[PDB]
């Protein structure tokens, strides 16, 4: 049922009066096209994050970056906490990062990229999942988990991470 | 269907050696407890935002605030774009904002709160939906849509927004 709680000093105020005073001090956040940042976006509680891509740029130089493509969700503060899981199809490495809103993320000056990775992990595996280990590894500048996963795939072609890009392109054609 | 793409200059590079060079230039974003902000969080593309609460503070005075409770989803860049929909149950008003991560949002010095609003809209209604008009209204310092909705609820009690909080509380007991 509809209910109202209030500090007792507002007992004799009308609802209209109160909301007029609240709005007066609040002002206008100007949540409009071209004007939305973290200062006026507001925020959500209780939710997870999802998307066909996750991307991040270096804080050391703000240029070096990677883009993970697939079907990913991140539990954020839901349990198991701070777990990335789902399907990791692709990984692009290079300099500069554009898009991410009404267009996909893209590396501006691409070096190298991998497609058809076919890596997946369940929510319940938590931080032990391969997708989480790979992507979080890369956020921390640690390629070890990625290289272990790539060695697993490349094993089918008699290759490894010590193979060159030309060798890998030759066997996977 | 594993594949690779690369700038021709990396043809004779080993995968291992490329990733070594990428990682040593990327560094470590330091995505750890207490050290995560927007500068080192990364981002997702193609996704939606949801939660049991939405909340926001004034950009002018950094204090006046509200918290909307219920079951909410915001389409973000998915169509119909920038639409808040679902069920709106509660709305609390006052000064200060606490929590939002591992605890619910809460107003620090509450003035007034409304429960059992029982308002709901669909994604397909877009910006015409009542949950969107109410909350976007409040974000714009514009209580008009809220007051229309409250007059609807209150007319079944023979009251309106010009009634006092004591009178509303008496009728809704
Ligand atoms: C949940 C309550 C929210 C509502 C009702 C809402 C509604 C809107 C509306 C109606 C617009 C554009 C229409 C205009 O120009 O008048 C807009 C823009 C935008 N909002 Fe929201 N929004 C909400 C929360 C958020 C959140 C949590 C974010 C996350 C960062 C966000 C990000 C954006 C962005 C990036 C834009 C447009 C930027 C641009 O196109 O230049 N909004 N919002
Ligand atoms: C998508 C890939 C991501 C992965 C794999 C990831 C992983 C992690 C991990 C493992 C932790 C805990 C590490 C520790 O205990 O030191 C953490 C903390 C955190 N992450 Fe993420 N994260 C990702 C993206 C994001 C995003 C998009 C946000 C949203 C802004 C975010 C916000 C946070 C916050 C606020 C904390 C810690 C806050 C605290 O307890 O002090 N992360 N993340």
């Amino acid at each position: 049922a509809f209910s109202v709680n209030y500090d007792s000093s507002f007992g004799g105020y009308s609802i209209h009066d109160y909301l007029g005073q609240w709005a007066s001090t609040f002002g206008d956040v100007n949540h409009t096209n071209g004007n939305v940042t973290d200062a006026n976006s507001g925020g959500f509680y209780g939710g997870s994050l999802s998307g066909s891509q996750y991307a991040i740029s270096s804080t050391a130089n703000q240029v070096t970056a990677f883009v993970a493509g697939g079907n990913l969700t991140y539990t954020l503060f839901n349990e198991p906490a701070h777990t990335l899981y789902g399907q990791l199809d692709s990984l692009s490495f290079g300099d500069g990062l554009s898009g991410g809103d009404t267009s996909p993320y893209s590396i501006q000056v691409p070096d190298v990229s991998f497609g058809g990775l076919n890596l997946s992990s369940l929510q319940a595996q938590g931080h032990d999942g391969v997708v989480h280990q790979v992507v979080y590894g890369l956020m921390s500048g640690d390629t070890g988990a990625l290289e272990t996963a790539l060695n697993g795939i490349l094993d089918d072609y008699g290759l490894s991470v010590n193979s060159t890009f030309d060798q890998v392109a030759a066997a996977t054609a």
